[PDB]
């Protein structure tokens, strides 16, 4: 409160690490699906259902150009990337079991950097 503040981390490297996470996803084998924005003209039903897009590119210039206040706001654009393919693809799919694997992969990383 008022005049009455906590210890709080060291937030000083977040930028650069969030930038070597982003980079490890970036060239996983199964990013595949996430490196561009969904073509919005070509695939049916994208626009109207999925009202967040968000891709690895985009986060990408998001995170060049300062639009991140924090580290747990550019989590939240890296989860909706995995939770917008969960809503359009069925688990069993190529792309459906990529974004399985690679929500995986970017927690871990998460977890080992910041907890
Ligand atoms: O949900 C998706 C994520 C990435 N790419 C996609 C390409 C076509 C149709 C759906 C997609």
């Amino acid at each position: 409160s008022m005049s009455v503040k906590k210890p709080k981390r060291d937030d000083s490297k977040d930028l650069a690490l969030c930038s070597m996470i982003l980079t490890e996803m970036e060239t996983h084998e199964d990013a595949w699906p996430f490196l561009l924005p969904v073509n919005l003209k070509l695939v049916p039903g994208y626009k109207k259902v999925i009202k967040k897009p968000m891709d690895f590119s985009t986060i990408r210039e998001k995170l060049s150009s300062g639009q991140y206040p924090n580290l747990e706001t550019f989590a939240l654009d890296v989860r909706l990337v995995f939770d917008n393919c969960e809503t359009f693809n069925e688990d069993d799919s190529d792309i459906g079991r990529a974004g399985h694997n690679m929500r995986k992969y970017f927690e871990k990383k998460w977890t080992d950097t910041f907890k």
